[PDB]
């Protein structure tokens, strides 16, 4: 749908069979989730943010359902203080910015 | 207008008489800009991000022009690696998310 920004754009996601909440984050190239139980293999990774860097695990071709819209793509897992849906998956769901 | 997210949503801003580029960042409550020459008074501040915290200066009722739309509101200044337009100003310009 349409979503205004007077509040945090928080949505429900399903990933790895689990239900979580996450932020629609146009300022994120990438999707980064708190430590979770994800099946499979993964390669080590570093990502930058305000405040410095975190080390994360990069899983590829992960299926994730975002507010009812499915996507498959990279999901990084690690010590992020907030679940973040980044542009790699926002594009897949047809999400746009309008003003 | 409308803006898709296949690339970073970077826009031109004018603030303090200067021209800069910034990210339309739905994942930011607040607007945070690199160190700049802003007129006036300001109170000390801390803000959190991925990676940890940064100390910033909080200027209030700052006028800023964002891609042609004017807003007045809080602008935090500090060691952010990227100029960030947050929800406090995105709401003022009628920016929404759509999918
Ligand atoms: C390669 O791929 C990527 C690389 C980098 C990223 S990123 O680091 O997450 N990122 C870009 C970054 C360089 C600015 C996307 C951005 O949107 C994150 C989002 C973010 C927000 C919070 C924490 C980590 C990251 N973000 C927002 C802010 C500004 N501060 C707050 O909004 C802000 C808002 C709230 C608070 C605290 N308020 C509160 O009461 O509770 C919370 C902690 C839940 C916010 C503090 C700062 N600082 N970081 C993403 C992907």
């Amino acid at each position: 749908p349409q979503i205004t920004l007077w509040k945090r754009p928080l949505v429900t996601i399903k990933i790895g069979g689990q239900l979580k909440e996450a932020l629609l984050d146009t300022g994120a190239d990438d999707t980064v989730l708190e430590e979770m139980s994800l099946p499979g293999r993964w390669k080590p990774k570093m990502i930058g943010g305000i405040g410095g860097f975190i080390k994360v695990r990069q899983y590829d071709q992960i299926l994730i359902e975002i507010c009812g819209h499915k996507a498959i793509g990279t999901v990084l897992v690690g010590p992020t203080p907030v679940n973040i849906i980044g542009r790699n998956l926002l594009t897949q769901i047809g999400c746009t910015l309008n003003f």
